């Protein structure tokens, strides 16, 4: 509906303008209420999009480029919630949902765009290693330090960190001086594409971080 | 009965049972308050009774069998760290554990302190001695993977083993107490060390835990 395109935009607006920084409180429910409708929309458009209208990337028209990056926005947004429910077991477990929601959206992501033949082998080879896609391990996404005295593990995590850096930097300069000098287009989305896989690999990586700490503290 | 033997066993009852099954049970939490309260009046007897370290005022009137004393505020540190409710009001059990990780910290410091007043201090545990939830865990998860900590407890748990091993080695019937010394005053190095990475965590799941109310 409406069209998808107008209805993406104005979403990707809200997104960028009111809700992915905020001036005010993020219990707020003034934020909440427009990320929770912002959702909302968004689910209804990837329905539209995938499910009714249904739709290699050769195959793919230029503006439909940009709807890859559904369930990426369904990441951020998700991450974004929490509850205001009085009871604070509640409003704690609630929170765990949403980052579950929001890793599983941000592999559905990656997932879509492997099944594109789109994936940087750097973050593929992350997302490859989930042994349970449903059940990511911050364990997996990274070799971990086995113990306080592991240099060698320490040193090899800091390596894989500064290669997703680095590559990030260099994806996200590409992208950068695309939108400046803005045939191009395809070129853009597709790039934008890119930027958003790696960013996500940093949202995975704090979601799964976040939630295994705020989980200790409900046991 | 003595103020030594009380020591050994108190440690020997951490390192055993209390350092690493269950730690939810009245059974653990009920040895870990028995075990604290037992080594607070060990506390009392040693720093406030023998007065030991206000009396002996350089670290080399200190013996080599009351060195291990040093560690009293760093086991209390430890030991107030597991330290859990279990109440069925999960507010209560967060902000009880708020309260021990408090507690905990200032044991901690209680020991850095001490070992500043001896000068025994490493000059960066010295200087070291001296926002929501998202943004808390980021800051966690990049302090956590710091390099220079690895590299440290690295070298000192190298040195300790070696000191060991020196203190072992030993055909010549050597006396080997200024070895042994310098063993025991490596072993509170390697705690203060643990004393800093601990107080870090302590301050960040004592943050998270405020936040939760504001
Ligand atoms: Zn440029
Ligand atoms: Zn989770
Ligand atoms: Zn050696
Ligand atoms: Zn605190």
């Amino acid at each position: 509906m409406a069209s998808v395109t107008e209805q993406f935009n104005d979403i990707i607006s809200l997104y960028s303008t009111k809700l992915e920084h905020t001036s005010l409180r993020q219990d707020s429910p003034e934020y909440q209420g427009l990320l929770l409708s912002t959702i909302k929309k968004l689910l209804n458009l990837k329905t539209a999009i995938f499910d009714r209208l249904a739709l290699t990337i050769d195959d793919v028209s230029t503006a439909s480029i940009k709807f890859l990056a559904v369930d990426y926005y369904l990441g951020l947004l998700i991450s974004r919630r929490q509850s205001n429910d009085s009871d604070v077991a509640q409003r704690q477990s609630m929170k765990l949902i949403y980052l579950k929601k929001s890793v599983e959206s941000f592999i559905n992501f990656l997932t879509l765009l492997q099944d594109y033949k789109l994936l940087d082998p750097l973050v593929g080879e992350k997302l490859g290693n989930f042994k349970d896609r449903y059940n990511p391990q911050l364990s997996e996404l990274y070799a971990q330090p086995k113990n306080n005295k592991d240099l060698s593990g320490a040193q090899l995590k800091r390596k894989e960190k500064i290669e997703l850096f680095q590559r990030n930097k260099e994806i996200s300069t590409k992208l950068h001086c695309l939108e400046l000098e803005l045939e191009l287009l395809r070129e853009l989305y597709l790039m934008r594409l890119h930027h958003f896989s790696l960013d996500t690999i940093n949202n995975i990586e704090q979601n799964l971080f976040e939630c295994e700490m705020l989980s200790n503290f409900l046991k």
